């Protein structure tokens, strides 16, 4: 059965609940975003109304086959009326098509839900800039001050001058990236874009990426591996083994690999400046873990909450352990008391 916080209260309406059935009281289905966790239950067989993003919508139809009568597509930073009631969708800065969604209910309570997201400053400039929130359901999932990871900025300067040193060192290395969802294209497209490359896959990869609406991606990508440097494989597979094993599939073209797997935060962005990052290295292959993260920081987080001041927060993320359920609340607290809302 569908959970409480997946529920929008006053309307028809659900947040990435597709994983329940039939949900009862439910005239719409709205989805932030085409990543697994959120899509989960979906596919050609959905005859209900789904409410998304245009990208996301391109996704639903090329990849689930849902059938184009059920999407309804919603541009962003447009006011949009749905079943009797006014939304909003915003830009979730999170992966390609993620949406944050505002409600503007019948009784005068507005509710906004963040989906998946990385909070930013340039979010203080859209829509949420004119109006009160009431209820903010949050993302949740760095929800702790121990995390911390440097910008998007840093990470692809970082990524793009060691790919672009080691092929300028050695000409016959072999860069290969790390994927697992849509999201962090920009890792693998800057790296391509130094070293003068498209980035190579299989079909299946190509075709989500056809998906997105990114400008001149023909341009970027090919399903022709014996013509890239850059190659893109499914992130179980960037171990050791994987790599001599894909190595010996390129039949002598390379002698080197520079892999590179892009997590989001782990316990050694406690230590570790992005500068100083080495990679793990066996033989004539090494693999760099970099803290790429498409979700708030504990203090983009707390910069945004502060920013909006809403009435009451519903959390997302880490709702099962009473442990977790009381750090948040507890975050919530001091940030409105510093803040004094
Ligand atoms: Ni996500």
């Amino acid at each position: 059965t569908c959970p409480f916080y997946k529920k929008i209260p006053g309307t028809g309406f659900t947040v990435d609940a597709f994983q329940y059935g039939v949900v009862e009281g439910c005239t719409a289905y709205f989805l932030t975003h085409f990543h697994s966790d959120h899509y989960a239950g979906l596919s050609k067989h959905f005859t209900f109304p789904v409410y998304c993003s245009e990208i996301t919508g391109n996704l639903l139809k090329n990849k689930l086959h849902v059938q184009e009568q059920y999407i309804h597509p919603l541009p962003l930073d447009t006011e949009c009326i749905v079943n009797g009631v006014k939304v909003v969708l915003l830009d979730a800065n999170h992966c390609p098509g993620a949406v944050m969604i505002l409600f503007y209910l019948p009784n005068g309570t507005v509710i906004l839900h963040t989906g998946d997201f990385r909070a930013d400053p340039s979010m203080e400039r859209s829509l949420l800039a004119d109006q009160k929130v009431h209820m903010l359901y949050l993302d949740t999932t760095y929800c702790s001050p121990e995390y911390t990871f440097p910008s998007q900025q840093e990470v692809i300067r970082f990524a793009i001058n060691t790919a672009f040193e080691a092929v300028t060192l050695n000409p016959h290395a072999l860069v290969v990236c790390g994927t697992y969802s849509i999201g962090k294209e920009k890792v693998f497209l800057a790296i391509a874009d130094v070293l003068g490359s498209k980035v190579g896959m299989s079909q299946e990869k190509y075709k989500t990426l056809q998906c997105l609406n990114i400008p001149e991606i023909n341009s970027l990508i090919t399903t022709d591996m014996c013509s890239s440097l850059v190659h893109l494989l499914p992130m179980m597979q960037i171990n050791f083994k994987g790599l001599q094993s894909h190595l010996k599939k390129c039949g002598g073209k390379y002698n080197q690999i520079l892999a590179f797997r892009p997590t989001g935060w782990t316990h050694s962005n406690k230590f570790t400046r992005i500068a100083d990052v080495i990679p793990q290295t066996k033989g004539n292959i090494s693999i760099y873990g970099i803290p790429y993260s498409e979700h708030s920081s504990y203090l983009e987080m707390k910069r945004f909450v502060q920013w909006l001041k809403p009435q009451k927060i519903i959390p997302t993320v880490n709702v099962g352990t009473w442990k977790s359920r009381s750090t948040m609340e507890k975050y919530f607290r001091e940030w409105k008391l510093e803040a004094g809302y």
